[PDB]
């Protein structure tokens, strides 16, 4: 099932990200149960806004916020919820919201999926919409939902993805 | 697995839907089997028509008809087949078919999920126009099928469907 | 899970097929692992071409290219990837590439989903078009993708499909 | 604009129909204005019903229920609304409301569109399928709009359907 | 031409809306060209963000930022660029922008294409929720552009808004 | 009407683009009317290929080959048929086919659009992936069409191509 999907190849350079929701989708939050493996709806959003790319986790991980380290995937056409995905960690976008430090990744797809993303080996590498779109996406998605709040901190580069993953990997290991 | 998903958290007033058909979706009937859990073409439909709410069922229930309870849900967009929504029940549709006692309940999102369907406590509360369409559909949809026939009797209210949820998950222990 | 779907309800004239790829998507080529059942992204295709029917394979079947039978199957609209679909083998594209044989089945939605494919009894039944549209799909598909190479050799019957599922089967039984 | 659009190249053989819904669409019936030649919305259905081919109708013509002649077209995938597509008609579907007799002739895509329907010559060449589908819409798709009533009459052949257009043609020229 | 549209049948109570952008579609603001009527891309919006309802205009008005009065409009399913719909003023939200006063009114399907919003008389009978996403949609969608900013004032009730489009028909006369 | 769209604000360096076909859509060629100004279904492909990028036309030009320049246009989400987007030339595909020199002009949305694509300047800033798709769609997607053919002879730079659009302006404008 999808609870028994490696953390990755070749930790942190070469991972598995199991993706929850498809890039421009429609505005529903949906989440991997641990207990069951399943896809379950965590939340119809409120905003008029979409995840700009795709989005998910890690498996066997554990960050500081208390759940598998979060990613996003930027791929030429949307994924399939629940799809698992052989990516390469570039960049990570740091933010605090209630949950605690809740950082995304950001990981393209593997040279064997696609050369595409090739040249793409650090966060100064990615595109300055994409970037911008991102974070203002945090900044703004949860406006509208009572308890939430998020600040958003600002990018750090991939060294800096890799030892996230790695602390994750430990302290999920352990814990 | 999906057949390891909860009845609900607590029943019956806070229960776990598993998502089979979409609304709004191409008319192919799909439904989870019960030994491997995935999701099976049972039909591809022959009318030109579509369930006008997400459908699916109650895990770990067994109703009168022989199978899990069967469940409505609106949402502002269309779910995944195969995910689990937490819901309210609000009311059912009584009808009979070849099953024999085929009612359909109808249950909203949790205010948990959307504060969206907070007003609709009772069967009174949906708009008139989408209980007409769902009785409109389920009484053609299979116009064009065989041997199938359908007699709807009409709305209950929440305090029925709410009994059909336990009485069907009591007996599902016993069998 | 996906993994303990069986080969079929009669083989070899009435099979379940699991997607894993739907017909007119994007160009994402989807694969399920066989190991964790769970859907994986094999490759972004770089050519602008889709599958001309779902595509997916015969369960607990093993053919001469080491992996499970190939099987194309028409429908009136796209299947999800990890659905089943019953199905009745119509005919085989034989095809090899760059390690061996690599047939490809055609094969119909069972009487009992859809009356629609009733009259297809055979390869001959198949429209012409959609044969060569097939044909010419796998002939091209791969030809951005360096190491790659296929060569079409042409259509046989269903009982040089229906033999070939049967070996495929004894194969995987007896290994 | 679409105002100017011929009839045919060669009626009632070869002509030309201005699609206003696409197959397998939400359920909006649009319709082209006549003063502005704009698509207008003319309705939102109330029946989960979605029409089952490409529908519009003839320009320059003028029926007996005192608007364009009304066509279906069956294509391989759903066309714009707006678009104007070569035909050759196959059959017609006769039917009173409150409007007159409104017959729905099927037409299907010319050799020079496609070779894919060149096998329909008459109605008796549709499938059997199609046919029992576009009957059932036409017989329910009204059946919660208040001030309107459709009775279904019945198939008729291609001749038939050619001098529907031959009088439509004429009584505009005149009228 | 869509030029040639009426401002409405009985102005201010009954008007018609020429949509530019669908609900819930991709990020791309379309506009018609008062030249030639053609759909212009305007811009491909940087924001994750999509219009939460059908944008429009009403033809053959002047509103005081020197544009034809904007308008959103509800709708069970999405309408396509280009079209026309019928429709009754509910309110507006009134804000200004780089142009001044660029107030949105909102306005329902008229009951002659729908009994669904019928119950909608003024600004009150709007969903507090559809509310507060268009407020925060005009907030935050040009959050990314340029010197460009938005100040949202608040809601004003439909008799605000039938003043508004009498003074913006009966000004285009004029100029 | 579509037919009163002007070349371009500033030819060669600023041009406009009329829509015929989106990126990324079902197999189906359309193509503007130059008599109605009306969107003709011109084929309903048979290969199982796409255009990668949206595909149009200059207005009020004439290529060699008696047509208005062809254009493709890659935009972040694909345009609706009929749609004007401004655009600067980046590049050509040279190509000859069954009557005469037939190329395809490559052109970016202009900066006033979006930011994304300023950073292409020439034919060599496109990525290469995009370049051998767009080579190898023309190569193959009309090989089930018995009368046509194609030789692609290879990328020029936008020099090359802002002659040509002079060339084709002065061509149309002294006809
Ligand atoms: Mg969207
Ligand atoms: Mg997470
Ligand atoms: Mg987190
Ligand atoms: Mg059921
Ligand atoms: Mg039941
Ligand atoms: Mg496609
Ligand atoms: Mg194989
Ligand atoms: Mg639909
Ligand atoms: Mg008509
Ligand atoms: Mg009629
Ligand atoms: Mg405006
Ligand atoms: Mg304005
Ligand atoms: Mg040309």
């Amino acid at each position: 099932s999808l609870l028994n999907v490696p953390a990755g190849k070749d930790l942190p350079e070469d991972i598995y990200v199991v993706i929850e929701i498809p890039a421009n989708a429609d505005p529903i939050k949906y989440e991997i149960d641990k207990e069951s493996g399943a896809l379950f709806v965590d939340r119809f959003m409120s905003t008029a806004m979409f995840y700009p790319c795709n989005y998910g986790y890690i498996n066997h991980t554990l960050s500081l916020d208390g759940d598998p380290v979060d990613v996003l995937v930027p791929t030429p056409y949307p994924l399939q919820p629940g799809s698992v995905t052989r990516c390469r960690p570039v960049g990570v976008l740091k933010m605090t919201d209630e949950a605690g430090e809740d950082a995304k990744l950001v990981a393209v797809p593997h040279s064997k999926l696609s050369k595409e993303y090739d040249h793409i080996k650090d966060v100064n590498d990615l595109p300055e919409l994409l970037k911008a779109q991102i974070a203002h996406f945090f900044e703004h998605y949860k406006d509208l939902e009572k308890g939430k709040w998020v600040k958003v901190e600002g990018w750090e580069n991939a060294e800096a993805a890799k030892a996230e993953i790695v602390a994750s990997f430990e302290r999920a290991k352990n814990k």
